[PDB]
C-alpha cells in the first residue's frame, strides 16, 4: 500500500494468503480467530483457538494483547513480513501478567529443498520472558553472549504438525537467555548472533525472505504466546528497528 516494504508486500500479492486481511494506516484492534495484515509499516500475525484474545496496534508499531482464561491458546504480535539475518529488533514490555513466552518468533523455508528434510522449515525463537519453558523438547547446541546477555540455544523437532506450510514435519531454532529480560525497558536483539550461534551448531535457517509457502509469509515479529492460560492476562508494549545505517 503506502509504506514503501507495504506496497511491495502488496505487489508481491501477499494478499492471496487466507489469513492476510489489509494495510491500515491508523490503529486497529484485530479480535477475529486468525488474521495477518499490516498497521503502517508494521506486518502482523495474530491467531487463537478462541476466546476473546486480541492484539490492539498502531502505526508506530506499539501494541497490547489480552487474553482469557479458559485454556485457549494465543500467539501473535507486531514485526516484519519477512526475516533479515542483520537485522536489529528492539522492544520494550511496560505490562505481562504472565504469558507462557514472549520471544522473537519468525520462520525460514525453502522449497528447493526435500520436504523430508526438516531442515526445509524451520520456526525459531528468540526467547525473553516466560512462565513456561518451551524448548524442553529441544536439544542444547551451545552457549553464547550476545548484546551482554547470555544465551543457550536449543533445536526440537516437530512431526506432521501445523506450520506456515501446512502440517509437515519440521526444526524449531530457540536462544534461550540466562534471566528473564526486565519489563519498563528497551532492549535489543542482534539477531545476526543469534543466526551465528545456530549456524556453530550446523543449524542453518532455511530461506527467510519469500511468500512460498501455503498460509503465511516467512515473517519475523515479537510475539506474545499463552498456553491454557487459566487466567486472563495482558501484556503491552512496543517494537522497532534498531538495524544501524
Amino acid at each position: 500500500k503506502m509504506p514503501p516494504a507495504v506496497a511491495d508486500a502488496k505487489a508481491s500479492g501477499i494478499a492471496r494468503f487466507n489469513a492476510y486481511t489489509q494495510y491500515f494506516p491508523e490503529a486497529t484492534l484485530i479480535t477475529q480467530p486468525h488474521a495477518t495484515g499490516h498497521v503502517g509499516n508494521f506486518f502482523f500475525t495474530h491467531w487463537k483457538d478462541g476466546g476473546s484474545a486480541a492484539l490492539d496496534l498502531d502505526a508506530k508499531g506499539n501494541f497490547s494483547v489480552s487474553w482469557q482464561g479458559g485454556g485457549y491458546n494465543y500467539v501473535g504480535g507486531p514485526g516484519w513480513h519477512f526475516g533479515d539475518k542483520n537485522r536489529v529488533i528492539g522492544y520494550r514490555f511496560n505490562q505481562d501478567s504472565g504469558a507462557s513466552y514472549i520471544t522473537l518468533y519468525g520462520w525460514g523455508y525453502d522449497k528447493s529443498m526435500p520436504a523430508t528434510d526438516p531442515a526445509h522449515l524451520v520456526e525459531y525463537y528468540i526467547l525473553q520472558r516466560w512462565t513456561y519453558d518451551p524448548s524442553q523438547d529441544g536439544i542444547y547446541g551451545k552457549t553464547f553472549v550476545s548484546n551482554g546477555i547470555e544465551y543457550s540455544t536449543y533445536r526440537s523437532i516437530r512431526k506432521v504438525k501445523p506450520s506456515i506450510n501446512g502440517p509437515t514435519t519440521f526444526y524449531q531454532y530457540w536462544s534461550k537467555p540466562s534471566a528473564q529480560q526486565e519489563l519498563g525497558k528497551d532492549h535489543k536483539i542482534i539477531f545476526a548472533d543469534h543466526v551465528k550461534a545456530w549456524a556453530d551448531t550446523g543449524w542453518i535457517l532455511p530461506d527467510m525472505n519469500n511468500f512460498d509457502a501455503s498460509d503465511d509469509p516467512t515473517y519475523q515479529v515479537l510475539a506474545v504466546e499463552v498456553f491454557n492460560p487459566q487466567k486472563n492476562g495482558t501484556a503491552s508494549g512496543q517494537v522497532w528497528d534498531e538495524t544501524p545505517r
